C-alpha cells in the first residue's frame, strides 16, 4: 500500500514530504504510512477544484449521473476492501463495516438515481406579461471534512450528493482514518471523472481544514465532527461568506414504555445504545424507562450486555465490539466513568479497559448532573434513567443540549404520536432503533446537533442555490421623472 | 417612544431615550428609546416563552392573525406613508409603493401559512412508513436597514410569524418610528403576547445581544455586508441560523438590439430610483458601443428631468434626500474618486443638506470606487463594452451577486447573459429591483446568503423533521451470540 493525495487528477505526495504513521486501534500494528498535508497540497486541490467547476457544472445532469454509476460499479468491485480497511483502520466489526458499505453503495446509487431529477419551480407573476422562473444552480467547489467512526459512509454521502448536482469536491478525511479516503480517491479515479473534480488531501484539520474553511474559492463547507470545531469552522466560513452543513453530534433518547415487549425493547436497547462501541452521533446515548417496566428492563438489557463479545474484529464475523478509535476516547470514558461513579452512579457492568478496549460501562441511580446526561458520551458508557410517566420521559428527553434523533417504544399510538411530537429532535423513529438512516432522507438536528440535512435531495439542496429569472414581455411606464410622457 | 414587548408598550429598562430627524428638513420627528442587553434579553424571553403557544396551535389560526394584521395594515396605510416619507426621505411614489407591496406581502404570509408541506417518503426497509413534518425554528431576531424598512421588515416579520416562529425586532435605528408603526399595527391585529416584540436600540448593543443569545434560534438580517459578516461570525457561537442580504452592485446590461429611448428610462428608474438606495439598484450600466452614443444622450436627458425637493411638497417629486449626511460625504467621496480618476463627470453633482444630485459618469474603469464598491446613494457609473462577452465580463467583475438586468430583443443573446452573469437574481427586460412576495429573493458572492418571501421565507425559519413508525419486530446484529 502506497498511502497518497489525489489532486487534480492525479495520486501525489504531500509537497512537504511529511507523513504519519497510521496504526491499528487493535493492536497497534503499523498500517501504511499517510500524508501529512500542509496548506499548499490544500490550496492545490481547491484551484484544481475552481478550475474542474465550469466543465463539471454546465454537462447536463445525466453525465454526471453516469460518472456516479461508473463510480458505483467501481465501489462494488472494491466491497472487501473497504470492509478490510475499516475494520482494521476503524475498528469495526465485521457487521459495523459489512452495514456501511452496503449503506456506502446505496448512497452512491442514490445520488446517481436523483442527478436528472433536482427541479426549480416554475412561479405565477403577480405582473402582468412576466415569465417567472427558479432554476437550481451548483453553488461552486464544496470541502467536506467527516469524522472517523462511520468515515466511509458519511464521506460518500456528502462527496456523492455534492458531484451529482455539479459541485466539486476537495475532501479531507479524518486523522484516524486517512486510507478510507484515500481508498474512495481509488473509486474516484478509477471512475475516471475529470481532473480536479474530486480532490483528497490527507493532512492535520487545522492546517488543511483550515484551509478549506477559509479559501476564498471554496463556496460551502459540509462537516461531520466535533459541536464545538463545528462552531469554529462555522465562525471562519463568516468571512468568505460560505455556507455550512453541521453534523455536531447528539445525545439520543431512547424512551420505552410500559406497554412494550420489555426483551425485545432490551434486545432494541442493546443494539441502538451500544452498536459501534456507542461511536454513532444518533447513538441512543440516554435511556429512559417507564417505570412499570424499569427494573425488569434494566435487569434484561445488563443480561444481553454481558452478553455481548468483544475482541479483535479482525478475528471472525461475530465479533460484536471491537476497539475505540484511540486512548484518548478510552481516557475521556474513564473520565465519565468516574464522574458517574463520583455522583452516586450504580455501575451495574462494564468499565473495563485494556488498549483501547472499552467494556461497556451501564450505570442507573444518575441524574441530570451527571457528566453523561449533559454531554455526548461517544463511547459505551450508558445511562438509564426512570422516570414515573410520560412527561417526566419527555422531560428528560428534552433535558439536552443536543437536537439530532429520538426513539420511543410504545404500542400505544398516542402515547407514541404525544412523544414523537413533543421530542425536539431532527429525526424521530417511533419502534426502532435511534440510528435509523436511509439514502434519500433528511438526516440532521436541531440545537446544539448541528445546521443543515442531508442524503438525497437535502444534500442537493445544501450544495445548491436558487436562482430566480424572469422575461417581462411588454413595455412599462416608469414613475421617474414624474414629468414624463 | 415605546419598544413593544410581551403585549405591552413600554421605556427602555435604561430609560434612555434619543432624537430622531427627518433627514429632509432636520426638523424633530420623535423621542424614541436607546434600548439596553436587558431590553433584548426580556423580549427574547417573552419571545421564548410565547413560542409553543404560538407554534403549536393549527396554521389557520396564525393565518387568522396575519389577516387581522393585514386588515389593521390597510388602516394604518396613510401613517405608513407619512412616516416613510418624513422619517425615511422617500417621495410619494416610493413610500406608495412601498406600502402597496407590504400589504401584498403580508396578505402573502397569511395565504401561505396553512399550505407548508412536508413530504411522504418512500422507505427502503420493509413496513415502516417514512415522512418528512415542518417545525417553527423557534424565536427569530429580525433586524432591518432604513432604505425600505417597511417592506423590508414585514416580509421578514409576516413570514416569520405565519409559520410559527415568534420575532424579536431591531429596526434600523435611522428609521425607528416605522418599526413602532409595525408594533402598532401588530397590536392592534391582538397577536398574543410575546408573539411579536419591538426593541429600538443600537445595533452593537440591542442587535449584538439579539444575536449572540442562546434562546434565539434563527437571525435574519438586512444591511451593512460587514455588519452582516460580523453577524455571521457570531452566530456560530450559539449555532443559529442566519438568512443574509447583503446588497449588491446590479448590472444592467444594455444591447444594440433595443428600443433605445425605452432603454434610458428603463435605465434611469432602475438606478436612480429611490436615490439609489436600493440593494437591487441598477448600480452600473452597462451599454453596447453600437447603441452606446444615443443612450448616453438619452438617459441623461432624462436625468435631466428628475426633481429633488422636499418629498413632502407633493406626489410628482422624483427624488427626496439620503438618510443622512454620511451618506452625502461617502456619495461626495464617489464622485470626487471618479472625477480624479478621470471619469467624465456627465451631470449632477451637487449636494444640499442631506439632498444629493445624480450624478452620472462614464469613461470610468475597474479601480474606480464606484466600480468597486456598491454605491448606495445616486452616482452611477455607465460602462461601454465592445460585444456580449465583455458585457459579461465587467457585469461579474464585482464582488456583488445580487440581482441583474438585460435588455434585448434577442432570445438566444438574452439567455446566454442571463446564464452567464453570476446574480442570485435575473431579469431580461426589466429593472434589476423587480421582487414579487413569493419569489425567492437573494444573492450569492457578497450579496448574501438565504431567500426570502413566501416559501422561501418559511424555509430559512422552519426545519426538517424526519419521522418514521416501524410495524415490524426486528432481529438485531449484537449479541450475535443471540
Ligand atoms: O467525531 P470526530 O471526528 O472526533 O470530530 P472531530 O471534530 O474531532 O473531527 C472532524 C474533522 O474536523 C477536522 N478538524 C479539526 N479541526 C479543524 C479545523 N480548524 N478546520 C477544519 N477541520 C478541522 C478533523 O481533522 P483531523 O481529524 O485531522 O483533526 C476532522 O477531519
Ligand atoms: O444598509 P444599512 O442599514 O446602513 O446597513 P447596516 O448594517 O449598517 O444596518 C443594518 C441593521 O443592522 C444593525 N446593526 C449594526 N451593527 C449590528 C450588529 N453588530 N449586530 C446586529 N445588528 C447590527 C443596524 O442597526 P443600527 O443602525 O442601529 O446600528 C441596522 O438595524
Ligand atoms: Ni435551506
Amino acid at each position: 500500500m502506497k498511502v497518497a493525495n489525489y489532486i487534480n487528477g492525479e495520486f501525489k505526495e504531500p509537497s512537504t514530504g511529511a507523513f504519519q504513521v497510521k496504526t491499528s486501534p487493535v493492536d497497534g500494528s503499523k498500517i501504511a504510512e499517510v500524508p501529512r498535508s500542509g496548506r499548499e497540497d490544500a490550496r492545490e486541490a481547491i484551484d484544481s477544484a475552481f478550475e474542474a467547476l465550469k466543465a463539471w457544472a454546465n454537462i447536463p445532469a445525466i453525465r454526471r449521473a453516469e460518472y456516479l454509476y461508473k463510480m458505483l460499479e467501481v465501489f462494488r468491485q472494491m466491497k472487501e476492501d473497504f470492509m478490510k480497511i475499516l475494520t482494521v483502520e476503524g475498528g469495526g466489526t465485521y457487521r459495523k463495516v459489512w452495514g456501511e458499505v452496503v449503506f456506502t453503495e446505496r448512497l452512491i446509487q442514490n445520488a446517481a438515481e436523483l442527478a436528472r431529477h433536482y427541479q426549480g419551480r416554475v412561479l405565477q407573476s403577480d405582473s402582468e406579461s412576466t415569465i417567472s422562473v427558479v432554476f437550481k444552480r451548483s453553488k461552486g467547489v464544496v470541502g467536506v471534512i467527516t469524522p472517523w467512526n462511520y468515515p466511509l459512509s458519511i464521506s460518500m454521502k456528502k462527496i456523492a450528493h455534492t458531484l451529482a448536482v455539479g459541485n466539486t469536491v476537495v475532501y479531507k478525511p479524518a486523522s484516524d482514518t486517512p486510507v478510507t479516503g484515500w481508498l474512495i480517491a481509488q473509486m474516484v479515479a478509477k471512475a475516471g471523472l475529470p481532473k480536479g473534480v474530486f480532490n483528497l488531501v490527507i493532512g492535520p484539520g487545522p492546517v488543511v481544514g483550515e484551509e478549506i474553511v477559509t479559501h476564498k474559492r471554496v463556496a460551502h463547507v459540509t462537516f461531520t465532527g466535533e459541536s464545538s470545531t463545528g462552531r469554529e469552522i462555522a465562525a471562519k466560513a463568516a468571512g468568505t461568506l460560505k455556507t455550512v452543513t453541521l453534523e455536531l453530534g447528539g445525545s439520543d433518547p431512547l424512551i420505552i414504555l410500559d406497554d412494550v415487549d420489555v426483551d425485545y425493547a432490551a434486545r432494541l436497547a442493546v443494539f441502538a445504545s451500544l452498536f459501534h462501541q456507542g461511536q454513532i452521533c444518533t447513538s441512543a446515548k440516554r435511556i429512559i424507562v417507564h417505570k412499570a417496566v424499569a427494573d425488569k428492563f434494566i435487569e434484561r438489557y445488563v443480561h444481553y450486555v454481558k452478553m455481548l463479545r468483544i475482541d479483535d474484529p479482525r478475528k471472525d464475523e461475530k465479533v460484536d465490539l471491537g476497539p475505540l478509535i484511540n486512548e484518548r476516547q478510552v481516557a475521556l470514558m474513564k473520565e465519565f466513568v468516574d464522574d458517574a461513579v463520583s455522583r452516586g452512579g450504580r455501575l451495574l457492568i462494564g468499565g473495563r479497559s485494556w488498549g483501547n478496549f472499552f467494556e461497556p460501562a451501564i450505570f442507573v441511580d444518575v441524574d441530570r448532573n451527571f457528566r453523561i446526561m449533559r454531554e455526548e458520551v461517544f463511547g459505551p458508557v450508558r445511562p438509564i434513567v426512570v422516570v414515573e410517566n410520560d412527561d417526566q420521559a419527555v422531560e428528560v428527553a428534552n433535558d439536552t443540549d443536543y437536537g439530532l434523533s429520538g426513539a420511543v417504544l410504545t404500542n400505544n399510538v398516542n402515547r407514541a404520536f404525544r412523544i414523537a411530537e413533543a421530542v425536539e429532535s431532527g429525526m424521530f423513529h417511533i419502534n426502532d432503533v435511534t440510528f435509523l438512516e436511509e439514502s434519500h432522507v433528511p438526516f440532521g438536528g436541531i440545537k446544539a446537533s448541528g445546521v443543515g440535512r442531508e442524503g438525497g435531495e437535502w444534500s442537493f439542496h445544501e450544495t445548491t442555490y436558487d436562482r430566480w429569472v424572469t422575461v417581462t414581455l411588454r413595455t412599462r411606464r416608469f414613475p421617474i421623472p414624474s414629468a414624463l410622457k
